[PDB]
């Protein structure tokens, strides 16, 4: 096309704003550099070394040729900035030596709460690729429509059907959820001890391999926990058992409390409401325990926290059928379901406990 | 693990989630551009209700709730505002959106599109493999991009894809429009006494046009590839274009040789060879002017700026053959090329002017 006033001050201001936009559109660079660090097992190799490891020895351990060591050095500098590792220079005039920073605890294979599997599935082609059809999906009205962009880009298949076809992919989700449950459950029983006092039974809906219920049963020895979920080895405890079922179409086991941990956020209001109504009928009195996001809660309303919450809302919009609800949205569902009262107790990790009374 | 430790780790987890979900920022911004949200709101001329916005975007009313959530994300990112009308959201523009508007010659649309293009994203899935590739077996390539493109560098891929190539060209031109205006203001003294300047890699002349107009004694010559300078470009009686390859062809003679955001694309060996040629030419005394990143300069030292610089360093590692050099790295090149002095003056947009004297 043919070649198309502004004072210097305006130009400089705009020039200085530009890197903010660059930072946004290059967001995937963070995803991919972290994924590399995991593929290369960097944190585990550094940890194994037992003390700071010089660049040349790190490259050798990672099977990176010395000719590529300068590129590894730059990758490490990025990862240091992200907060995973540290670097120092112990040789005078450059050879850096690398060690672990506290955030790397979440990367280590040896830790049952590591975020490796969740990272691999979150940056997987299956989850990233549908975004290239998001605008087209948003513009599709009611024959070629699908519940979400993911299905739009997967010949109409929801994530659950794709998981049934891709065992490796499926395994990443399962492992990622289990890892989060390991950590979240331990915070939950500490932060919300009062919510478990007086209970003799609890049903953990969508409880999978039982990481959440295991910790509940260990912490509160008088609570009989039942994991209720659809058909690796499950956690064992004398007060922990398992029942199979579909939470949407099958009757939920009876208990003093019904727990939904990071489950209701996956689904839209219509099936959630129907399910809550079933719970209300059943619990009449026990209570509903929802361990999930309250988007606008005071405990997670700082700018960084909100940023990550909204990123999750976008993620969920793309490949699930849910969202992060505000308190107002939660309260409306509870009222329409026939519940009378609720109480919110902060836990952490952008999430809270909601106790709901019928 | 005690409860305090579990809570601490749980509260650190969202930082990791935010890293691996970085691509969500890239994809939501790309959606905003594909849908032309900024331009549509701008044309509306005042804040626009959600339903009217959906219609203007050709999004069916049934999908308005999803648009609302996308807008909430984009408001958080800083592109739009939600204007409160009652104690149906209405949306307006925020200052950052100036960089998204098609009518602005400095908009970042083309740079966004090419940066998040599959050509640039996909090679990251082979970055670990490329880092582990040695020279021996003969499968090696200069970067991950070529590794993932059957050995082709970005320039060859551009030569094969005109639409893709145009994105890069437009992207660079947009930045030059803003950067040049800052440059001639913040570094006015650097242009004193010059009668000629060669703008090496000066593309369609946005930088040289501003120099030529601001400093009437300076005859400006843009030196770039033949195909780059055969089409529409900035014109001025004291501006002309010469074609050639800066590595293999003699750079035109001038009082100053300017490299604006060019040297960062290339590694030390060819850059040094070229700088030596410049030192010889400039003492046949002229000066070298490098408008580029000094990674550790105070003007880009803050955490946000450093984060963006390091992300650019990764981007450049993946699809170019360059890097963002520290002052130490620049000074070493200048010394080896035979230069005797330098001066660094900040400009903006993460970049500075380095004047280098023989």
């Amino acid at each position: 096309g043919l070649v198309p006033h502004m004072d210097a001050a305006t130009a400089v201001e705009l020039l200085d704003a530009q890197p903010q936009v660059w930072h946004h559109f290059l967001g995937y660079i963070n995803s991919m550099t972290l994924q590399c660090a995991l593929e290369l097992d960097i944190a585990d190799v550094i940890h194994r070394h037992g003390h700071p490891i010089p660049l040349n020895q790190l490259a050798a351990a990672l099977e990176i040729p010395q000719t590529k060591a300068p590129f590894l050095s730059r990758l490490m500098r990025m990862l240091v900035h992200l907060g995973y590792f540290t670097q120092v220079i112990t040789k005078p005039e450059v050879l850096p030596s690398y060690w672990l920073a506290p955030l790397s605890r979440l990367l280590l294979k040896q830790n049952p709460y590591n975020a490796r599997s969740l990272t691999f599935c979150s940056v997987h082609e299956h989850l990233v690729d549908p975004w290239r059809q998001m605008s087209a999906w948003l513009r599709t009205g009611k024959g070629k429509d699908t519940p979400n962009a993911f299905a739009f880009a997967h010949e109409g298949k929801k994530v659950y059907e794709v998981c049934s076809e891709d065992a490796n992919f499926s395994q990443l989700f399962s492992e990622g959820m289990a890892g989060d449950s390991w950590l979240f459950s331990r915070a939950l029983v500490s932060k919300c001890r009062d919510a478990f006092e007086g209970l003799s039974s609890l049903v953990d809906v969508g409880g999978g391999t039982g990481n959440t219920s295991k910790v509940i049963a260990e912490t509160f020895p008088n609570i009989h926990c039942t994991v209720f979920d659809l058909p690796g080895p499950k956690q064992t405890h004398p007060n922990l058992d398992y029942e199979s079922g579909n939470m949407f179409t099958d009757e939920i086991p009876h208990a003093d409390a019904v727990l939904f941990k990071w489950v209701l956020c996956d689904w839209p209001d219509e099936p959630v409401l129907k399910m809550l109504k079933q719970c209300k009928k059943a619990l009449t009195k026990g209570k509903l325990m929802i361990a999930d996001h309250v988007l606008d809660h005071e405990s997670c309303n700082d700018s960084n926290s909100m940023g990550t919450s909204l990123i999750l809302d976008m993620l969920f919009m793309s490949f699930l059928e849910g969202s992060l609800r505000t308190e107002k949205q939660w309260a409306k569902l509870f009222a329409e379901a026939g519940f009378k009262d609720y109480k919110i107790t902060p836990v952490g990790g952008l999430r809270v406990l909601i106790e709901v009374y019928p």
